[PDB]
């Protein structure tokens, strides 16, 4: 097992047009996990040549992928166009999956990802080379990467990272507020039942309402799922 | 003597922290005129084909050569963070880092576009430099220039109709609004007396383009190129 903590600073936000697919939510608070994985895959491909291919390789080795805002709150264009109040734009809009990340302080908006792999699946240096997550316009800079040893746990844990919400994972209590729901393409590939190899996965995602309050919850984890811990950082993934 | 039409696409909107100044409005529907001219100046300063000292002189003369600067949305409406934040409060804390920050949303969900119409006493900047503007406001206020036209302008006074923003100062009088909406906004004075009040068009419907009839005389004049009409100063 090996974990990576990756801090990513966004210029403005992102667009992930897979919001247009029937499986996924019709808009996104956060970049989908397959979108983040696609960026890793692209960075790996460039540092070589050419499909890929590689994204499915990452998915086969992936045990967990969770994320949390460090200093920002998402503002979906669906929220924006609503405040501004026609709606053929609810179907296949050019701006589908486009979301602004509003900083709560004077820094650029930042999100931290915590990925866990069955073994070392990517050169640490490569992670530093991610320049977009989502569309061409969704520009970012990676500002920290840390490779960590993780411990596998089950039972009751606390987490401030997003997590898949399938049978075996139970949100027992919200400790600090704003945990939304969002449906993504499943990032887990199989070379194992409730996460199996279904096409879509339901996640609970934290939404920060104040620079000082990180959303947190107590979660019971069993069945096909485990919690992976490195120091205070805990992310829920599959066994 | 010479005009530029510049069509700019925005990624998301802009932030102009000069909203923090007591001389300007506390929030902005549009990027301020000095903010747009500030972008032109940066483009000049960064251009390797223009010598350091020559570039400085050119920049120093922008305000003096400026006769008119007006703008209008082509397909979009602004939403100021002050409005977004008042709601989210379930705001002062939210507004602090958001000073002068505004989202642009397109009526057709395409990239929001704004057109500037500038008029100068002489050819104050090479056309190619206008194409190189990549932000207007903060460094995160990313844009792309998608059209630039240099045009001859004719100077008029009396009664004109315009769909561009205009300075709403002594000597310029609204005769009547033809189509809504027209807001007020106070900016730093881009000419050459600190701060200027502008009328600015706000596109609210897919059915009408903001338009009004204005009486212009005195120190102010209208500059026209084809259908485009912008009010600015005399000389």
């Amino acid at each position: 097992m090996i974990g990576y903590l990756v801090d990513v600073e966004f210029v403005w936000g992102f667009q992930a047009r897979i919001a247009g697919l029937s499986k996924t939510s019709p808009s996104f608070y956060y970049p989908p996990p397959t979108t983040f994985l696609g960026a890793v895959a692209e960075a790996i491909a460039k540092d070589k040549g050419i499909g890929k291919e590689i994204i499915s390789e990452l998915g086969e080795n992936l045990l967990a992928i969770g994320w949390k805002a460090l200093n920002c709150t998402p503002l979906r264009y669906s929220d924006i166009n609503r405040i501004l109040a026609d709606l053929a734009k609810s179907f296949d809009s050019p701006a589908r999956g486009k979301t602004i990340l509003s900083s709560l302080n004077d820094e650029a908006p930042k999100i931290r990802w915590f990925l866990v792999f069955k073994e070392e699946a990517v050169e640490e240096k490569i992670l530093w080379k991610i320049h977009r997550i989502g569309s061409k316009e969704s520009r970012v800079a990676v500002v920290d990467v840390k490779k960590v040893k993780v411990t596998q746990k089950d039972g009751l844990i606390s987490t401030d990272y997003s997590f898949p919400a399938e049978d075996g994972v139970e949100l027992r209590g919200i400790l600090s507020q704003r945990w939304e729901f969002e449906v993504y393409l499943n990032p887990f590939e199989v070379k194992m039942s409730y996460i199996s190899g279904k096409k879509a996965v339901l996640y609970r995602i934290p939404i920060m309402t104040s620079i000082f309050s990180t959303p947190e919850c107590l979660v019971e984890v069993g069945g096909d799922f485990k919690a992976y811990e490195a120091g205070g950082e805990v992310v829920i993934g599959r066994c």
